[PDB]
């Protein structure tokens, strides 16, 4: 999930 787990994870990054 490389550009998956860390994009729902991006709006309070």
């Amino acid at each position: 999930a490389r550009h998956y787990k860390n994009l729902l994870e991006r709006q309070r990054y």
